[PDB]
């Protein structure tokens, strides 16, 4: 073990650990979740660690010789190699300052380590002196998390882009299979089972760009603004500096925020992220109810499709598979717009120079940023490239329509085209039967006339 | 055209009219909606103003010559005779203060009218000084929000019970009809659609239940808070009194808030209604989701359900009937569901002792009662009523299942049960024809396993 | 007193009135609210039936004579002269196809009077067969909101850039007005009231270009898609035709969609909007909050700035002046929030080709632009523009304030620091009499390192 | 490592899990969160599988032998023992099926264990066939749920309950220390601090009103409903004997449901239970927005009351004292609203006899209890508790107001208390001087009008 003097106390610490009285007294304050940071974010901070370090060390405000050992530590940091040295809630009180100092704690812990010194030495490494030094909560954390959301945002951006791609080879798998399409759930008109996949490639197409479009301003960062925004004896090059090497180390071409109060007190760009994902999810919910519809049967439901069988469905019917993978896109959809509105609500309590909420919206955008990229992926992998058409059934439901009855219409008039759907809604038979029987067109003409294509595209009827 | 002069100037009201200055400057200051309060919130600002009046004439506060008229003026306004005077935005800033004062100046004038002195005179009735004597608009204007939400509660309960009637009798009606039950929307085991209907008659009668219970904290008003609860020079009889004249007059149990500082800045009490009237439209908007997939085809859909058409249909395009009178439903549950949502973040927005976010708050939690007492009315008579049910193709769905076969599971033994299974996805041929020739059960012993009743209950 | 007999039976429809008993119907099935739909919606319904008329006219599938007073009549729809004949519920079943109706029967009846014949009359001109004709509910409907949520949405965008403006003014004003940062609503260090509003300023110049970004997926319009997209029997030139009709007589730089089965059932474009009006209220009530903090008082609170008294207040209690314009727009911001979750529920409740939801998610769309625009505009008149500043009080809190020590560190080193801010905290003295008091600055350097702007810049 | 099987094929388990191919699949195909299913839902599966078992011996439905096993194995489960071997994400398609058949391999595989078998010997002991018999997902899960939830339930409101007696007893410390009352910020009239106070302890005593009532329902279960409702092929006598074990061993008034259908389909005894949890945190949320007002300054804010100190604050800001406890408070209030829409939306998308939606909403309904018992444990601890009143600097406001002309206004007339106040106002002088100094009262009588609890009383002024 060892001890550490706090004003509140003093606590007795455990030697393989990393962390400090800090960290330990926000462990105490918020045992809200249980949970701990997205290790998208530890990195991040790592990141913003370095950069600092090595900045600071450049303008000669941080001693080149404890600096370096700064710098090693949060390389590890950045691989990843002390995530459950991270202890604090992602629902925090102190507006981040937990997070920051939990970084600071470990970083100047593992710097002491590496130079022969002892861990809680802080006279000669300090977490607030050294680690922290030129900058504060209120820029390190934001910074950090902007970091984490933009490397988050461009994965999901791939893995839309796959399930996107996926999409649409289902569309050209589909591209003559003919099946009712449905307005209000009542039978209307044929349509192609492959339009409707467009239909959703293309949606998705488009949720594709506006989540790419929330980026922008996620770009701008306010590194260098100090408590409020003014940079009160913040030097100039530092910032320069520090930002240069954020840009270069996170792969993200941030640029300095133009008025730094501005990027200080507004959360805007985090709500707008959401606001996108949200977007997305509701269109996704959608696609996964009709997927959903489409399989239900075997014999009592629609059954246009058959979906990959994914798990035994039923505890005490051996038999009948459910729709799994689309019912969990449902079920992240479902929890991407409750995380909507928490952001929401946490943005709008923002007070004069700092919206001390952002740990919780920022746990919330993680959240749902993280849950969509991994419902995308599997739902593509384990559904989405295995889905199979009832060709020949859909193929029966358009020959027992009465929808047919308006490709057939110009070809004999209204009057009588009427009559013949009439007749056939209510005596059951075929409208092909009818029109044969009445000698009103041919097994030849019909043929023509009810071409899946034609059906289904616009066109003058002669 | 007359002239009232304001601390912003002069504005001439119309000589018809009833409202002075204050409450045009609300106009100006609040053109959001076009809207106006409901009426029953008009009806009870006149019960509060006429409840004030009796009460300061008791204790001897205001004058019984002026007082008579102001009582004989608030009578109006609660008969509905000076709905159109009322004319500030539902949503608008200063708390509820335009509405007070609205009520403060038509129920002034009237009253000055009555007794054949001028409009605008209010050296001989003042709105502030007569209309709102031992009134503050924070106690006046929640109170007669609470009376008012409390009268129009009782009639969506009125509307919901006769709803969870129809319900119920349509869950009799089909008491007798088989059908394949669905989870996953995948076929499961048979069930009887009366069966479905008692579930939702039930789920209604939760409602009704829930609803009913947020009257009580209504109940519980703040008349006699004045600013903030402490009620600083105010009688304790004339709150004694005013309290009695509220509760006679509104016809609702009234009482005096316990605590009145707690009456006066906490808002729970339209938060936990909007919240069960939340809840009601999720399991009504989940009802409806249902009735439209019963009554999906009449080719391609699941076809078990036929709802009255109110639409014209297309003489081109026979056996389309769209549902649109579920969907109307589920439109509500959406609003209701935004509407709550509003009224969360106006309740959270409260601050030390008034929570100032009130107009758009009871704008909303007015609003949802309202539309919820529309649909479930016209739903009512538009739609359940007349619902049939199309009883050959959901027997049909039952005989052509393979959920069938839990139901004659241990009579012919797990032996040549899953030669009956694993065969009757294989043929694509019924149970009932796969027992008669293999010779397990013959005719008479597939008579009553596959009976409506026997299959559908433990 | 007309008489027209439905499919339920005769209704007397009244001598005056355009509507009919189809109108009527939806009267009876649907009264829900008691509100009518937007005037920018009737004259965007005019719009797309005027724009159909003309393209059925010139592709040779509606007669000229007929349609040339389907024209005029829509003219008349177009400049606002119907609008009491817009009788049916924003909130209405059956996707919208009552309001279709209600701008066809409206249209072919004023038509049918224009050419003398007696209204009701549709053997002449049918609602249905002339002024319907080659469209459906299913995009009809859309492109009509389509145009008119572009329409509201440009004010918007008119009167956002004119309050942002307005803010921007104010910064300048206040540029050189000192006052103490908070955070966690804390004593922080100084800042500019001017820095404060220039942050309100940039807020809403990133809403605005937000806004402005979600037109161009309004500009793809499924005219011509007919039931589900399809566009079944649909002739390409009428398609081609009645897409550059609407262009013209809306103003906006509208194109046919590339894939019409997807515009005719996707609905991202709408929930795009109202997302970006909710990041901006979110914004806006940010905003309000901070305004009502800073005008608290005058006593008790805050009071950094004075609004303009828009409520008579007592004779009695002088100095109580309730910012009742910043909290009207708390209330919108709240309202458009819940507007937000409605339209949310109603775009995920689509289902196959149509999305049956849209008439509760179109109320509450063109709701939320309709009543943003409407509190911009007042509380930019009522409020912004005429806001002053308390410069007295403000500039005493910072000399009064621990906070300032943080200017004064780095000139005397960190243990001076902590032993003036210790003293300071102990015996209220100010900061700046300490540093006399032990002679570790001149007056001359306070006046150089406690300058307004020298403390709130870098360096 | 070891070989499975079911009905879709076969996978390798490793030999020392208790899991099996169920549910090892289910983390195939919902890698979703990465978030574990709460202990208290572990503890109750066990409740209903330990229930379901003696009540299929004593129907004779069950082996002794074996069942004797599967009962010592879910008791093993309910003191907690086997926590780690549930391992499928809360957020998962399927409805439930997963979780539960997680729980049937774990009690099987132990089961087997215990009576000297292999594990994965599903010959021998089933986790479909003995350790599920008689019961579907569709009434195991919900009812493991509904136990789970009651006794979450049920320390929450204990915990509030211990909250609200806190607020209570700082009401009465502070009874009689005076302040201005503000309505929409700006100066009102005197109000008690403690009338505040009690103002807080009385609404949230409504909020255990209502968290509270929302328990009836939920005592209403709907085990042996099989997987629709009818209870097809379970037998009556079964069904009494298990709803009376799942009471004695649950410690709730459990009831069987009147009606198997409505409660295997319905939902909402869950958006009830919700509801009441959102209206609570919209009080708590209130209430700290005003806590932190009051804590505001040291100089620039309102500087009412005192909070504990919980964050180490820097030498050179002394008296910046960061409300950390109040601010999480309202960040968990954020969350709650979130969860709450999340629930709406679950409870909105059921079908005919199921809502597949259950898994995202339960997790959210086990989250909003979960962490608000939390955060109301650590708030009355780490600040409630040690609130201190600034007597004098709310003294000085009041006055220094101009509202206590409201006071002085009866003894003295209209048009003369007007004049002071006007007079008060413009010249920043105090509403006392001004008295003495034009002599309408003495400096005797306004002690005597200017008393603390004759102010925030109603009462004629004589
Ligand atoms: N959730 C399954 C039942 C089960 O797994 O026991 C179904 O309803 O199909
Ligand atoms: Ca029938
Ligand atoms: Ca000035």
């Amino acid at each position: 073990v060892r001890i550490e003097k706090d004003f509140l106390g003093e606590k007795e610490i455990p030697k393989d650990a990393y962390y400090g009285v800090q960290t330990i007294r926000a462990t105490e304050n918020f045992p809200i979740t249980g949970y701990r940071i997205h290790p998208e974010l530890i990195k991040s901070l790592g990141i913003v660690k370095k950069s600092a370090a090595l900045a600071n060390m450049e303008v000669g405000l941080l001693d080149k010789e404890v600096g370096q050992y700064i710098v090693k530590a949060a390389d590890e940091v950045i691989e990843g190699k002390w995530n459950d040295q991270f202890i604090v809630d992602p629902i925090q009180g102190g507006a981040g300052t937990s997070i920051n100092m939990n970084a600071n704690e470990v970083i100047a812990n593992r710097a002491l380590e590496l130079m022969g010194e002892e861990k809680g030495n802080y006279s000669k490494i300090s977490p607030n002196s050294h680690v922290n030094m030129s900058q504060s909560t209120n820029d390190a954390f934001p910074t950090a998390t902007h970091i984490a959301v933009l490397s988050l945002l461009n994965q999901l951006i791939e893995t839309t882009k796959y399930m996107q791609q996926e999409f649409m080879k289902k569309a050209d798998e589909f591209a003559g299979v003919i099946k009712m399409g449905r307005t209000h759930l009542q039978d209307a008109v044929p349509i192609l089972l492959g339009q409707e996949f467009e239909a959703y490639a293309r949606v998705i197409a488009r949720d594709i760009e506006r989540i790419a479009n929330t980026r922008n301003n996620l770009y701008d960062i306010n590194m260098g603004a100090t408590a409020v925004g003014t940079g009160l004896n913040a030097d100039p090059e530092y910032i320069s500096i520090v930002t240069e090497h954020l840009a270069k180390f996170s792969g993200h071409p941030l640029r300095s925020a133009q008025h730094l109060v501005d990027a200080t007190q507004n959360t805007d760009c985090y709500t707008e992220v959401s606001s996108a994902l949200k977007v997305c999810m509701i269109n996704m919910s959608k696609i996964a109810n009709d997927l959903r519809l489409m399989a239900s049967g075997p014999r009592a439901g629609l059954s246009e499709i058959v979906l990959p069988a994914r798990q035994p469905g039923s505890s005490i019917m051996p038999g009948k598979v459910n729709p799994v993978m689309p019912e969990v896109m449902n079920q992240v959809a479902f929890q991407v717009f409750g995380n909507d509105l928490t952001i929401t609500s946490a943005s709008e309590a923002g007070q004069f120079e700092l919206n001390v909420m952002e740990p919780v919206l920022f746990f919330n955008l993680i959240q749902s940023i993280s849950i969509m990229t991994n419902v995308f992926k599997s739902f593509t992998e384990n559904c989405l490239k295995g889905i199979k058409a009832n060709e020949e059934r859909m193929k029966e439901y358009v020959e027992k329509s009465i929808g047919i009855i308006t490709a057939i219409n110009p070809h004999v008039g209204y009057e009588t085209a009427a009559k013949l759907a009439r007749e056939a809604y209510l005596t059951g038979e075929s409208i092909r039967e009818l029109c044969i029987k009445y000698g009103v067109l041919t097994e030849e003409q019909l043929n023509e006339i009810l071409n899946p294509y034609e059906m289904i595209h616009p066109g003058i009827a002669g």
